[PDB]
Order: C-alpha cells, then structure tokens, then sequence
C-alpha cells in the first residue's frame, strides 16, 4: 500500500573486499582489529596486497546502500519502493553494484564516470574482529549539480516520505545532503541520518552539526554515540543521557520532534524522544558468533526504515530493525572464486 520511491537514500556505493588476515597485516598498516576508517596514503598498498596475499571475497557494500536494500527487502511489496543515488566508475565493480542493486529491486540511479574507479571497502578480519578501510575513489565524485539537481533525478527525491543518508556521505557531499535535508524540512518529510562511525564526529563535525538541525531521526551505535558526546562536550558516557541531550539539539522543523536511536550490539537499543528514553532488548539471536556488528547495524536501520515508511509505531519500527538484524547476515566462505587458481 506504499508506492514506488517512497523511501529515498543516497551515499557511497562501495564493493566490500573481505578476507581473514593476520596481526602482521594489521600492524604493517597500523590498523586496529575492530574499526572503520577512510584510506590515507599509507594504505594504498593495503589493497593490492590484501587481494594478492589472502583469500578475499566480493560483496556489494556501502552503508546507506545496504540499508536501502534491506528496507526494500522488508517492504517487498512494490519493487522500487526504495531509491538510491551515488557515484560509481565505469568498470567491472561498477557493473556488479548495479546488478546487485537490480536484484534487490532497488530503483538505483548512479552517476557513472571514467576518471575514478568504483570505490571499495576492505574488511580485514581477524577472529571476530573487523577492521574496515574504505577507498571511496569514485563514490567521492558525487556532485549535486551534475546528478541530484537533474530533473529526472531530483524528481524521484520529491516522491519520498522518508529520506536516509548515512553520515559517511558527509565526507563526500555535504551540499547534496543539505539540499535533501532542507527539502524534507520545507515539505514536512522525514529526514534521517546515521552517525556512521567515530571519525564522522571527530573530523566532520562542521558538516554534521550543520546538518543536525534537519535530522528527524538520528541513528548510530554506542561507540559513535560516545564519540559524539565527547566531541559535542556532553560530559557523560551514559548512553541514555547521550540520547537525551542529542534529542534536544537545535531543530529546524518544529512539526517533528527529534528521535534518537542507538544500537548496542547485543545489549539494548536506546530510543530517546521528547517524552522519554526507552530501552529495547534484542532478539535472542544467540550462538550467532560470527556476526558482522557493522552489517548488523545497517540491517537494523533498513528494518526500521521499512516500517517507518508506512507510519507504523516506533516500537514496531524497532521490532523490524531487530528482525532484519538477525536475518540479513553476511558470511565468509560462502561464494566460490570466479576463476580457479590451480595452475
Ligand atoms: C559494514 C558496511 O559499512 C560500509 N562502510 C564502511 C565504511 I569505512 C564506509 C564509508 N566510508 N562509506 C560508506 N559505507 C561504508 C561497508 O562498505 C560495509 O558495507
């Protein structure tokens, strides 16, 4: 009972390159066992050697993309319920992301170009740890003026009731996010964002805080919420207290009161609203051991967005979130390599 393009999302279309590595690999690059960061010059060499020295696998990624795909799955109903914009290169990986996007029934529209190659994210695994390093490359080429502003494209944005952009995109195009954010405000549409990662509150506060007055629902996990409190000067490590001060932040559109939503891995999820702060136990999806916390976070938001779009109550939105988060589990050792290597 929801028409197409009801949910709009845009972000960094990335291809995840994952493999189990050794502590000598993490140290060569001075990485932390469990973390997320953008590639610097000292990392260029980390991608070549990852694929040459280890048993890597390829999965269409990009945080916001993943949510969009999870959401559309939950929606199921009309295909192309969820929209997604982003920049890719004109190459192999590019072709794959588009394909994986069609099979998701997502109404994807990418800005394709030849200068930069499709972007990737390395997921260097060690035991139960996951160290992510993104090489945005092409995902970093997004310009509103040359895509989001085009009428056929901006037209699809005008159809959505809910918009979602992971904060990851703030490092790429704050201008694009603002335009979308400002539009939700003026037309009383729902504008949602993610704290994405600690680095977003550390080195992008300016773009984030400029966008925050337009955020109707904020998402993020414990570590992102702790970093956000510390950089904003909250003076408190208490998650529920953080959710509360975050919910009171200056808001542009008074018609909607802010909602903050913080996932805690296996611990309770925390929702703060003008009224109160409440905790929600996660599904007894025990014995799950090898469970991508990050991927879990993304699927949570997708579940939550799936219901939110049709005005379900918040508790129902959270319920869907927890469900998606239990089911949609990526795993290592699943696919077969495309070409042998026998010799
Ligand atoms: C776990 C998911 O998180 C995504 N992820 C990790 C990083 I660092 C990152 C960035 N900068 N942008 C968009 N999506 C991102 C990754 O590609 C997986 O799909």
């Amino acid at each position: 009972s929801v028409r197409e393009n009801i949910l709009f999302g845009m972000g960094n279309p990335l291809l995840d390159i994952s493999a189990v590595v050794d502590k000598d690999f993490l140290d060569k690059y001075s990485l932390k066992p469990n973390d997320q960061i953008l590639a610097e010059d000292k990392h260029k060499e980390l991608f070549d050697e990852l694929v040459k020295k280890f048993k890597v696998e390829y999965h269409a990624g990009g945080s916001t993309q993943n949510s969009i795909k999870v959401a559309q799955w939950m929606i199921q109903q009309p295909h192309k319920a969820a929209t997604f914009f982003g920049c890719i290169g004109i190459d192999k990986f590019g072709e794959i992301l588009k394909r994986k996007a069609a099979e998701a029934h997502v109404d994807a529209h990418y800005y394709e170009q030849n200068e930069q190659p499709t972007g990737t994210c390395a997921a260097c695994i060690t035991g139960d740890n996951r160290s992510l390093i993104a090489n945005l490359a092409a995902a970093n080429c997004y310009k509103k003026e040359k895509h989001l502003d085009l009428e056929k494209n901006w037209m699809l944005v005008e159809k959505a009731r809910v918009c979602y952009i992971a904060g990851f995109f703030l490092t790429v195009s704050p201008e694009s996010v603002l335009k979308v954010a400002h539009h939700a405000s003026e037309n009383n549409r729902i504008f949602t964002l993610n704290l994405s990662a600690p680095f977003i509150s550390q080195f992008y506060k300016e773009s984030l805080m400029k966008v925050m007055p337009y955020v109707d629902i904020l998402f993020g996990n414990e570590t992102e919420a702790a970093t956000f409190a510390r950089e904003q000067g909250f003076e408190t490590k208490d998650i529920k207290e953080i959710a509360k001060k975050t919910q009171a932040l200056p808001k542009m559109n008074s018609k909607r009161q802010r909602i903050v939503i913080f996932t805690q891995g296996r611990d309770d999820t925390i929702m703060a609203t003008e009224s109160e702060v409440t905790a929600f136990a996660v599904l007894d999806q025990d014995q799950k051991e090898i469970i991508d916390t990050n991927g879990a976070g993304d699927a949570f938001v997708g579940g939550f967005l799936s219901q939110l779009v049709s005005d379900k109550p918040l508790t129902e939105c959270i319920r869907a979130g927890h469900y998606a988060a239990s089911i949609i589990i990526r795993r290592t050792g699943c696919t077969f390599p495309e070409k042998p290597d026998f010799h």
